[PDB]
RNA sequence: CAUUGGAGAGUUUGAUCCUGGCUCAGGACGAACGCUGGCGGCGUGCUUAACACAUGCAAGUCGAACGGAAAGGCCC
């Protein structure tokens, strides 16, 4: 599982197996996937659809795919950094976040409703 | 007590991974060249020889400071 916070990434992450680094920043919404072919691939798959990822070091796809994989597993989704805090999210995450996740969850209820 | 923002590709090997250079996709210009060329709007136009320059023009004005009268102008 990785942890969306609306369609984006929870916070910047830096994944490195072997020699593929990748980093990942969360993205406004609209912003896209800015990503290499390889990782775009990874985040487009994973359903991230505002996402900014650079590769640093090595340009090998196999390499390059597993630390955009290690990168999204070291997310660290809010309600389990509460969890590790022992404090609540609404003492520990930014307002704004958790906010566009309201929005994000009942445009989403919208979409169900439809259906 | 969130952000307005980051894309790679080819190429060392029989094959692989890494390191690593080289090359390319982007943007730009006081540009030039080739082919081509309808119009309008707004800009811009010797980056080199601070090289040598024909010709015209680019700093005059004041008679309410002055003697005046060479012209035009009035009066004989
Ligand atoms: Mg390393
Ligand atoms: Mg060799
Ligand atoms: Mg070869």
């Amino acid at each position: 599982k990785v942890p969306l916070v609306g369609r984006t990434i929870t916070h910047p992450v830096i994944g490195e197996k072997a020699a593929g680094v990748v980093m990942l920043r969360p993205a406004s919404p609209g912003t896209g996937v800015i990503a290499g072919g390889s990782a775009r691939a990874v985040l487009e798959c994973a359903g991230v659809h505002d996402v900014l990822a650079k590769s640093l070091g090595s340009s090998n796809a196999i390499n390059v795919v597993h630390a955009t994989v290690d990168a999204l597993q070291q997310l660290e989704e809010p309600e389990e950094v509460a969890r590790r805090r022992g404090k609540s999210v609404e003492d520990i995450a930014p307002a704004a976040m958790l906010r566009a996740r309201k929005e994000a969850d009942e445009a989403a209820a919208a979409a169900r409703m439809e259906e």
